[PDB]
């Protein structure tokens, strides 16, 4: 969640979001079950004016 | 205070309490002012099915 300061500043909010897959309901934990695995990381970047729009 | 997960997998929660002896009217915070000293941990366990009942 990308948004922007006075002078301009872009400031990233701690107020962004992480998502695991699902495994046992609960996302907030993510666990390798299998043998082999691989892992890959993406992101969106969304941005704001007014706070936590996005 | 233990609870369960749709699995089955036993849950203990962050939300349990620990208490200290009564010292200075806080208990946050027991401190020795003896010179010889014992000390032993009890615990009690509760559950339930429904959040925060126990
Ligand atoms: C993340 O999701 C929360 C709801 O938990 C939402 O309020 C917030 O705006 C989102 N933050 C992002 C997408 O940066
Ligand atoms: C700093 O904050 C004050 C109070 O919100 C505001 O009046 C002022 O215009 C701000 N100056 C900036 C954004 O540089
Ligand atoms: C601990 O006491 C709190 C009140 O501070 C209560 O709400 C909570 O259910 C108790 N947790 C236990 C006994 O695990
Ligand atoms: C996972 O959570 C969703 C939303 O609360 C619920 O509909 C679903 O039945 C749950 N599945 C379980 C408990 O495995």
């Amino acid at each position: 969640g990308m948004k922007r300061s006075g002078y301009g500043q872009p400031i990233a909010s701690p107020l962004s979001n992480i998502t695991l897959p699902m495994q046992d309901n609960n996302t907030d934990v993510y666990c390798i079950r299998s043998n082999q695995f691989s892992i890959y990381v993406h992101s969106t970047c969304k941005s704001s004016l007014w706070d936590n729009v996005f």
